[PDB]
């Protein structure tokens, strides 16, 4: 019934307690508690398996245009190997899925999508190439097959560095490059992650998936982790979940994710959603995406947000405790009045209500490798 | 939301009445009554689209034993450019899915499934080259960008012919060429149908498919054919509607598809779901797949059917008027001594019993073209 991923018995063989995510089987957690893993991620690195996630590639001279179709960000400014985090958007504004789409130099679009989207943003893509040669333009769509892991962490690079022979260095955050990994070749690596910390993503033929994950694993930095410290981690760093704390009903702006709109694309008007995205820039929002933070019990999805008058004025869409802040965080949907970091909210937490404080995101400062 | 074909606008401007179909926007029918189409169909030729099915490729030199893993058929004594039906199944012997799997001269196998299916058996299939894959074999998938037009009907073949260089009296039953058809190069034309007369399928690149469209449209021959026609051309030809007539819960051998048990194979027992099939094939089997007919009105899915002593026997899956037969047809399982052609039963109708009688099927004799 489930999916497995190239590395299923590799996680069997090493603690992995499987769980059903997206119809797939991964690891929750391993050995060490989540908590735990968490923790060794902000301080080393850690290995993660997320190769359930879609990977596909848009080929054709027309490529570009039919990505900008879609996504609200400004692909064509885009130089060769450099990509971005974007968005999925239909007519109505609201958001159908969150990526990374990279502008390879093999002239082809590299596309990574959620695992939880594939059947909805597969069909998007497939529709739109179509209905582009309808109008008689080159593109083409194709699925990879290849495994996907995720190292990350402050010693990620040097882990990685001693199966490559280029200079990672020069591979800035949100670029990538086609190299061959401990002896693995034909392998996409790509300075990005989830973690808020620097690492790398490599995109591994499925022969030597195992191959790769066993190498990395062999030097005494690397850990891996699992879903319940992959989820931390990401909140802590301040990035979106898809189908939590952003979904069809909620826009870019709405969504404080307003920087992923392209300069061009805002000018051009040429996104769905533009004609309701767009006005939002102008204040025009009823509320906005903002990080939360508490002590004692945990905030939880679906929980109603109050001003310190008791009145409901929004709702927590992810939350869980911090390890490396020792409190609990979340993210939510508040007026624009009450976005203002260090502004007093309550929560209602555990049915009763509790005092929490709006959180500038990241709550965790960032270590992007940046030149 | 509804997904459209290269088609869709095409349809609207000839009349198409829309409908929601497999999460697609389909004509149910055009200016013509669903009745007098389908008549149209067996005297002359109609044409359908059906470029919301799955169009898939599997390339490698491990394609076959990659299919064969997954199907019933005897894939591998296939002549180049022959083709089959053939059924996905679990190792409890469910079908998953019915398709029609070619062996092109292109070093590849090409594979059409239900709409409905598309997501299920996509992940079938690709899990299977990722599983594969992990082994050295050399094998690889890829879905098919383009359109799938159906001109079925004893003039179908004159109505194309003129429109190809290719004699297609050179094209029997079940076996394709890639040609140019109406000026529009690289379609594959596949002499294989879903209405029990002869017919082609074309497989054409999208920017020539509503040029291809209107090309075969513009013979007085032809006329554009929609859902209800489609199905119930299909039920005269005892034809199966996955979902309906077979599912996951039905074997091939319950589903009165017993031929499409490769020859070898099935001698073998060597396929998915043997240990399951081969006992039924033997006769351990509790229900079989039936045709009935009776008059006054249709019978439609999910009616029960009973014996003459008032006992529940069975259920219908499918049904309706026929055109071709003036008389009412369906499909349903009974227990297997119920299932002999003469055979009467009592089947609900609009909350009353009605006399019906065990036909064999097809109700209505094929005009496949083969040599
Ligand atoms: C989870 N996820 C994901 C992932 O982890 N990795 C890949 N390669 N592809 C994908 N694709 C789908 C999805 C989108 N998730 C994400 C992924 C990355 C970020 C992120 O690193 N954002 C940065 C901005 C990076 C940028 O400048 O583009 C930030 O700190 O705000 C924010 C959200
Ligand atoms: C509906 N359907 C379908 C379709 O119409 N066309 C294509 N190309 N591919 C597919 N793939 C999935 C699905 C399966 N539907 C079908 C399609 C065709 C037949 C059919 O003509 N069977 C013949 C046997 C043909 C054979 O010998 O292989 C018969 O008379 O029983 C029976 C069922």
């Amino acid at each position: 019934v489930l999916r497995r991923t190239p590395l299923y018995d590799f996680h069997l063989a090493h603690g992995g307690k499987m769980v059903a995510f997206a119809g797939w089987s991964l690891p929750v957690q391993y050995r060490d508690s989540h908590t735990d893993s968490h923790l060794h991620t902000r301080q080393h690195c850690s290995l993660f398996d997320v190769s359930h996630m879609l990977q596909t590639k848009i080929l054709g001279s027309d490529r570009v245009k039919l990505m900008e179709s879609l996504v609200v960000g400004d692909i064509a400014e885009l130089r060769p190997n450099q990509g971005t985090l974007s968005l999925f958007t239909n007519e109505a504004g609201g958001i159908l899925d969150d990526l990374i789409v990279t502008n390879t130099s093999e002239g082809h679009l590299y596309v990574v999508s959620n695992a939880g989207c594939w059947e909805k943003d597969l069909a998007l893509m497939q529709d739109k190439v179509r209905e582009l040669q309808n109008q008689g333009r080159d593109v083409g769509l194709e699925v990879l097959d290849n495994a996907l892991l995720a190292l990350q962490g402050p010693t990620a690079a040097q882990v990685l560095q001693a199966g490559v022979a280029d200079d990672l260095r020069k591979l800035p955050f949100m670029t990538s490059a086609v190299m061959e990994v401990f002896g693995v070749s034909g392998c996409r690596v790509t300075r990005c992650g989830y973690t808020g910390e620097d690492g790398v993503e490599i995109s591994v033929p499925v022969a030597g998936a195992v191959h790769l994950a066993t190498a990395i694993l062999k030097n005494p930095e690397v850990k891996l982790a699992g879903l319940a410290a992959r989820d931390s981690l990401r909140l802590e760093a301040g990035l979106c979940l898809y189908g939590n704390d952003i979904d069809e009903h909620t826009t870019p702006v709405e969504g404080s994710l307003s920087w992923t709109l392209g300069k061009r694309r805002r000018a051009a008007m040429d996104f769905p959603g533009a004609k309701v995205i767009v006005p939002q820039l102008k204040g025009r929002v009823q509320r906005r995406r903002v990080g939360l933070m508490c002590e004692g019990a945990p905030m939880r999805a679906h929980s109603p947000i109050l001003n310190m008058e008791g009145t409901k004025i929004g709702t927590v869409t992810s939350g869980c405790p911090s390890p490396s802040l020792k409190k609990n965080v979340a993210m939510g949907y508040v007026p624009c009045e009450y976005s203002r970091p260090g502004t007093m909210l309550l929560v209602e937490v555990r049915r009763k209500q509790q005092m929490a404080v709006v959180s500038k995101m990241p709550f965790v400062p960032t270590n992007y490798y940046t030149l």
